């Protein structure tokens, strides 16, 4: 018995961690020279200890925890338990979703304000009546999303699936089409009992999410609200990893080596050695070499699997459709090393201090979201590194064209655009920021052969029609699909962990069911249902 | 009336900007074209393989034109693409138009779906029963089902063009909040003649429609785009044409036409970074364009820059209203990639598969659910003594192009090799050959991702639901006290077509003449049409 784990991301490392705790031989195959996958920390040369930024995962809305690292039940409990399992609980530092001092900025339609100041951002001129403005985007979206989210939260807490069954009856809706054809405002809002216009819906998307978010599945909007802790009775502890998210996969890998990795070997084929023999082993071609395994746990993204020769893996017609149709979403990040943390110590062109510690600013300008670092803020060498832009959907697609061109002329265009946008958001001059710029690093997860997209971001119908097919194995039960796409926590580490739990669960179920009690004891009776 | 210093700055030497200059030159209106790159044509982009023959090129962007019928003199019947046909005739290119074979001119192209291979027209179900598609839906077929849903909208829009009305568009806009998917999921009911249950299609069935009708993710964009695409494809009959030597001949011929009298020089290699009024408080303020680090002043400006490109330009002092500035961000663009491969021979025309069956393909296309999605065999040069050895091995849209894009333009040999092997493998499975049969014949590969290109920032406009009804009209109004005119194919209902760019230039110039020199309108109408879209009378 020997399990081939494809991909040394967090999902594959977690799978190996489970298999090692159960004394199951395994081997991890990784295409690159690095572990962590979309846990990717870039450290700027010539910078200080905290002059890094996380190009992928950077923030974890964990449940509350005690002094020993025991976490309350919650959406992200499995992530917290993983930290504690690895002895990392005390290495978790606060992540400030909002600024820890003065609030971050909002810059929309040329109107600048602080978060919480109640600006309308010229919405009346956009055709938003005063009643909608008074209610606000947040309350409106909560009224539409809340009912679905509460039912899904009840599923997790009460161990039911009726909430998901109801979500799936509405899975053909995008968030937009739900607002356009189904949602009617709560009578307490005192609004007309009619569906919102596209103008109003686009106003919601502008301040609620990203350009084009609402054209993807309504179910994803509901699941994101649950992941961000906008529903339920428990509160979240926003955390990040001291030194960058890379510490998590590096710590797991070091744990596994003291007891295994095939690096620099990209998988090009997966299939049964002989599809007609019932006891046929799996064959993985990686780095031009054939490797045999009893079972294979794949954590490769779905678009990557579409580049792998899966003949003799005997996918059924639904599984093969799912690999193509289950939708991914894009994302870009731009990190800038400055000479100082001007957002914390500086002032705008009028002498007003920014007074920002951690937190984020938002704008309809191309950069969309600015994320100020929470790590190291209280040390004697605070971070000088800013996430100048963090984009999703259309905003990331458009910005991606200026990233990774390899041409200085477009690198200069990109920097000038980002600094110009930053200047407008914070009310400074361009040169004030240019004089302080040291280095720029940019990344497009939608222009990366190892991800082929930032993460799963399902369109309408994906969850109800195609998602379950990939939780069934292929290759006569010997190929198991895992990775964050195989979860209801897309674009989160916990999604990858859930997928690894289910894949190993199915592996143990068909090969050594006597290990299930210990599996349940160490890693949970269920992937998602709360303890 | 018109000031003596009138001069229109045209931003972008693509087909929209070249057409604008052609109109203005015919009306004796001074202009100047500012272009960021060292080439003209924009998304008319022909790649010539150096080691190949005369017809060893492929069009990375525009390549096929569903024109109306035409007579021997180059007079085109009324139709969606008449404006394109007349442009060809105006430039003396009518006889340089050669057939474009949308379907193969000999044996049909291939379909390869769910591991089942068949020829177009053979009536295969591609294992759809295993997918849960009942026999009634299969017997009807995807094409008839889609036509039943799209037909009513398309017929109303065609009636608009022919009868010179807008009720068809107004009715389309009543449904513009629908994506194609949400329309099928929540509104469409099958025609009683189909004998199907009077219920909305399931997601499984809708995804079956998208699989064979368009591209992965197409149906999540606006229903209106699906309707407008069916109209553009001619669903009067169309004469599919392409341009001998590649689509680059069209913009090259316009540039030569504008240059004949020794003037109308183009400002090349000058990327626009700012557009605005010199003094937004003065009513007579001229426009200022900063391009290549130089300030240039114009009375009016016609922009053909893509909407995502305008979002990288400093538009302070252009005084866009709140709707216009929202439109620049939200009006959605779509992706596309193409992969051209020079082979040693036109094996699709002369070769045979692993079982000895000849492909016998001349022009036309093959389709598959594999990553390459669409294969396009060349129609140009097929009858000459040196036919093309160049294949469009992959032409993708939406999700298929987004995924494939990650393998294009990486700059690393290892990913160039991965890409080639994937493409050849897909091609081998589509045509029923082995990988090595195609590898032995491969000479050179060229790949392009219009969604990773600073000059386009997307392949073309591909609006989401609500874009046409909410934000589209805002950009047909000028900005900058009437002196900034938005043009380019995004400013049309023929997105992803040359005619869209031409329509946008007509409307922009029409608005310029309307506010600056109305005496030129009769000649403008005479030479370039009384309306942008309405059929000629
Ligand atoms: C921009 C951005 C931002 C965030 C996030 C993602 C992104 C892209 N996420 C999500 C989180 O990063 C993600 O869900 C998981 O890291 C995914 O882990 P997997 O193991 O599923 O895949 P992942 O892609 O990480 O790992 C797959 C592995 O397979 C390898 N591989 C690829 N092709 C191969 C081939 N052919 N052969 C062999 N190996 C191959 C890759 O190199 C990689 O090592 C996140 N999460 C969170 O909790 N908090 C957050 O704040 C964020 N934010
Ligand atoms: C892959 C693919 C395939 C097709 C098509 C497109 C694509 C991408 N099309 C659509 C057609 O190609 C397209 O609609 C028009 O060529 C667009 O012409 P525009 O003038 O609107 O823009 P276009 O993008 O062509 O021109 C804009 C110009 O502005 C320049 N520019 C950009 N940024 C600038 C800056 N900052 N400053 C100055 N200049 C700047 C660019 O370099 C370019 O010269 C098509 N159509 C058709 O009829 N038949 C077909 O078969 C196809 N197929
Ligand atoms: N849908 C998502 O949650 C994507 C965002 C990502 N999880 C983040 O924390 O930024
Ligand atoms: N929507 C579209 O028409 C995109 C396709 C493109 N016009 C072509 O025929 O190649």
């Amino acid at each position: 018995e020997r399990v081939g784990i494809l991909g040394a991301g967090i999902g594959g490392l977690y799978s190996a961690l489970i298999l090692q705790s159960l004394d199951v031989p395994f081997e991890i195959i990784e295409a690159s020279n690095r572990v962590g996958g979309r846990l990717f920390t870039h450290k700027f040369p010539n910078g200080g200890k905290y002059d890094y930024y996380d190009v992928g995962a950077m923030r974890y809305p964990l449940p509350k925890s005690d002094d020993k690292g025991n976490y309350q039940p919650g959406v992200m409990q499995r992530v917290g338990q993983l930290f504690t399992y690895l002895g990392m609980h005390k290495q978790l530092i606060p992540y400030y979703f909002k600024s820890n001092k003065s609030p971050g900025f909002q810059y929309f339609n040329g109107v600048r304000a602080r978060i919480g100041e109640g600006s309308s951002f010229d919405a009346p001129a956009l055709g938003i009546n005063s009643s909608l403005i008074d209610i606000g985007v947040t309350k409106i979206v909560n009224d539409a999303v809340g009912p679905f989210a509460q039912a899904l939260f009840d599923d997790l807490q009460k161990h039911t699936t009726t909430g998901w069954d109801d979500m799936m009856k509405n899975d053909a809706y995008s968030t937009r089409s739900y607002f356009s054809f189904k949602y009617l405002p709560s009578p307490s809002f005192g609004l007309p009992s009619e569906h919102f216009s596209t103008r109003v819906i686009n106003w919601l998307e502008t301040f609620d999410k990203s350009t084009g978010w609402y054209d993807r599945g309504l179910t994803e909007t509901v699941l994101e609200a649950i992941a961000f802790g906008e529903v339920g009775d428990g509160e979240v502890d926003w955390r990040c990893i001291d030194g960058g998210s890379h510490v998590l996969p590096d710590t797991i890998a070091a744990f596994l080596h003291k007891k295994a990795f095939v690096m620099n070997a990209s998988v090009t084929a997966i299939g049964l050695e002989n599809p007609n023999k019932e006891d046929s082993p799996m064959v993985v071609v990686a780095g031009g070499q054939k490797r045999k395994y009893s079972h294979v746990i794949s954590t490769l993204p779905l678009p990557v699997l579409r580049t792998v020769d899966l003949k003799n893996s005997k996918l059924d017609i639904v599984q093969s459709n799912a690999l193509r149709k289950l939708q991914y979403g894009p994302s870009i990040k731009i990190g800038i090393l400055f000479k100082e943390p001007w957002w914390t110590t500086g002032q705008d062109k009028n002498g007003e201090k920014f007074d920002l510690v951690g937190g984020q600013s938002y704008t309809d300008l191309p950069i969309r979201t600015v994320v100020y670092p929470s790590y190291g803020v209280n040390t004697n060498a605070p971070s000088n590194t800013l996430i100048a832009s963090y984009c999703w959907t259309n905003d990331a697609e458009r910005m991606g064209s200026l990233i990774g061109t390899g041409a200085a002329t477009y690198e200069e265009q990109l920097e000038h655009l980002v600094l110009s946008n930053l200047a407008a958001v914070h009310n400074t001059d361009y040169q004030y920021l240019k004089d302080r710029l040291v280095d720029v690093h940019s990344w497009d997860w939608n222009h990366n052969p190892l991800t082929m997209g930032a993460f799963a971001f399902f369109g309408p119908g994906d969850f109800q029609d195609l998602y379950t097919s990939l939780n069934r194995p292929a290759a006569n039960g010997k190929l198991h699909f895992a990775g964050e796409a195989l979860s209801v926590r897309h674009a989160w580490v916990v999604g990858a962990l859930d997928s690894a739990w289910r894949a190993v669960y199915n592996y143990l179920y068909v090969t050594d069911p006597a290990k299930l009690p210990k599996f349940f004891e160490l890693w949970g009776k269920n992937a998602e249902w709360f303890e």
